[PDB]
């Protein structure tokens, strides 16, 4: 019912308090569609680098993990569902950048060449938002502390500005970087869950937030595990994606297609 | 088909070779359905500005007109389809910007102060990608020459300076930018659809490019006018949208829902 004598009014600020807020509409309408036993079987892969370029993409995730488990006191304690929530949380708000970046850079040089895109900008795009509905989802499980909203304050902006640039100077690095960062995505999410399964993490949201059903689809009552096996999909998909990217960078196939969107 | 033994797949860079160019993965899956003895009907519309900001937007849009106007000859001949076309290109290549740069914004507020974004990132960027695919349908109907191609190349620079600041101080004073920019846009349309009627313009490219069949689903037999109406109504929907947009900002409702989301 979008015709016309609709797009002929001038503004609709009078119907902003008559609309509701429904958790469906936070995402776009591109939803993950895993079925759990398939998924159930993800598991933890390490592609080899091979430049320089690799190398040093790579030893930059392994220099920040090492900062960033020690810092975070991750370590030194038994593990508990408060503190994954915490390093979840705020691992997803940089999870949300490159994702970004990403089409709004690749989407700049099809507007200025004048040329075709051939599906890369809207795969990206969407990494993006599925890395922001994480976030979504895991700020419902604990708001932080002042602490912590601080420190995702600075860390953004040292971010963004890393990749804005990363990204003009060197994709390759980039989705390199970024591939390289979902293999330990997948790792802790498998950690967290061999945890749950053993035993030594006990959960108490067995509640799946409204968001979190509706985006990935799930039945009334999934459990914590539920969660994070289609967060750990999710993750193995990005890994895969970028290390494509990569890869077809890594050869000059980077105004090729996009494969990914003939494999749906 | 997308499971777990794709998931663990380290690349994919060897299938992109065997892997179809199709003109339905250029865009996402989120593409106007107009129909068009309706979207005939679209009108020629004035906002009228509150402050200094809805004041000052609508000079520089105005100004803009007048420059851009001057120095493409726009009055000093007739209407031939070449600077119809090499006019709508050109600026093709701006109005996907703005929708891009807002878009990138949100998301990062919504990222890194944990707030849900109620349906205003994808909008945003949907408004852009669309913007997009005009300057790429066009860019079959005429390839323009190198003085062109530069002379946009220097202007993304500015412009994506411009907005990109301008979004961070005074995101209000851009929706309404943008908001009289669809004006001056949804009039020259209408200026040509009137003239292929008058008959002082005859189309010789009553071919659609095949891009533009499938994202607008039109006929195998639709004329230029048709697809000048369509994208014409397009930017209709945006001159609203941006004025709500701007609206909704004056009134401090900038984290209410968007209020198309459900107007869909
Ligand atoms: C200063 O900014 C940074 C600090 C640390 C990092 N890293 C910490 C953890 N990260 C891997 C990671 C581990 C994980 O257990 O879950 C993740 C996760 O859920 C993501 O979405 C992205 C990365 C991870 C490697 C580098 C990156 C940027
Ligand atoms: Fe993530
Ligand atoms: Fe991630
Ligand atoms: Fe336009
Ligand atoms: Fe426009
Ligand atoms: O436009």
């Amino acid at each position: 019912v979008w015709g016309h004598t609709q797009l002929n009014r001038l503004s609709f600020l009078e119907t902003v308090p008559v609309v509701p807020l429904r958790v469906s509409d936070e995402s776009s309408e591109d939803r993950p569609t895993w079925s759990l036993p398939d998924i159930e079987n993800v598991a933890i892969t390490h592609k080899k680098p091979n430049g320089l370029v690799d190398t040093l993409a790579y030893r930059s995730v392994r220099t920040c993990r090492w900062l960033f488990d020690t810092f975070s006191l991750y370590r030194f304690g038994s593990i508990t569902e408060s503190k994954v929530i915490s390093r979840c949380l705020f691992l997803e708000t940089v999870a949300g950048v490159p994702g970004m970046v990403g089409g709004m850079l690749r989407h700049l040089s099809s507007l200025r060449y004048m040329t075709r895109d051939k599906g890369w900008i809207n795969t990206l795009l969407v990494e993006a938002e599925n890395e922001r509905m994480h976030l979504m989802t895991f700020i419902e499980l604990r708001q932080p502390g002042l602490p912590l909203r601080v420190s995702i304050i600075i860390t953004q902006a040292i971010m963004y500005l890393f990749l804005l640039v990363a990204y003009v100077i060197s994709p390759r690095f980039v989705h390199r970087f970024v591939g390289y960062l979902e293999e330990e995505a997948v790792i802790t999410y498998t950690g967290v869950m061999r945890a749950i399964d053993e035993g030594r993490l006990r959960p108490t949201k067995n509640d799946v937030p409204e968001v979190a059903r509706v985006y990935w689809n799930l039945s009334k009552n999934a459990t914590f595990r539920d969660l994070i096996n289609v967060i750990r999909a999710d993750e193995a998909e990005h890994r895969v994606v970028n290390h494509t990217f990569a890869d077809m960078h890594e050869k000059r196939l980077q105004n090729s297609v996009n494969p990914f969107v003939v494999l749906k």
